[PDB]
Order: structure tokens, then sequence, then C-alpha cells
């Protein structure tokens, strides 16, 4: 059974209230950014300026779920809202890519059942 997969699942009725994945391509385009810079690091600490870039992702996020409701939707029901807020609190590398793990998969889910 995969988390990510029920979640998208359960929210078909179409998907999120019409999301699409074209919606979310700028927030997939800034996490595959931050996805390479911290999966070619070393400490698990991540740096300073790592955390202000997750900053604003988290800024993001909200910028895109008011520019489309169905995003907002998603990011909600995903919660991937208060999840970056513990990203950023933990300051952790194994923490964060399995952050983007979990997104990767539900946007994966989400393609599949678009």
């Amino acid at each position: 059974m995969t988390f990510a997969h029920e979640v998208v699942k359960s929210n078909v009725k179409v998907l999120f209230n019409g999301l699409t994945t074209s919606k979310l391509r700028n927030l997939m385009e800034q996490v595959n950014r931050l996805y390479t810079i911290a999966f070619n690091s070393n400490e698990d600490q991540l740096n300073e300026e790592f955390i202000d870039e997750l900053e604003y992702l988290k800024i993001k996020f909200y910028y895109e779920a008011g520019r489309e409701k169905s995003v907002d939707e998603f990011l909600k029901k995903t919660l991937m809202f208060p999840i970056i807020d513990r990203v950023i609190k933990k300051e952790s590398k194994k923490f964060f890519l399995d952050y983007c793990k979990y997104f990767e998969a539900l946007v994966a889910y989400a393609k599949y059942y678009q």
C-alpha cells in the first residue's frame, strides 16, 4: 500500500477539484532544482542558504495555491503545507529528500489519474 497513491485515489470524484499536472509545473521546477542541490551535498545539516530556499519554496506553495484553487486543494489534502514547515524545522537532508519523493509520487499518481 502506497500512502501517496491512496491520498490521490481518495481525491478522485475529477481530481482534486479540477487539478491538472500543468498547474504544478512551477512547483515541480523549484522542487527539482532544490532536490539536485540537496542530493549533491555532503552533511545532512542543510546550509543556511538552502533553508532560505526552502522558505521561498513555501512562499511559492502559498502563491500557487492562491493562483489556482485546485492546487490549493492539492497542497492541503496532501499535507504539503504542514510538512514543509517540518522540513525547514528539521534542517535535515534525509527529511527533505523523503519530502521530494513523496511529492514526486503524488504528482506521478496525479498524472496517471489525470
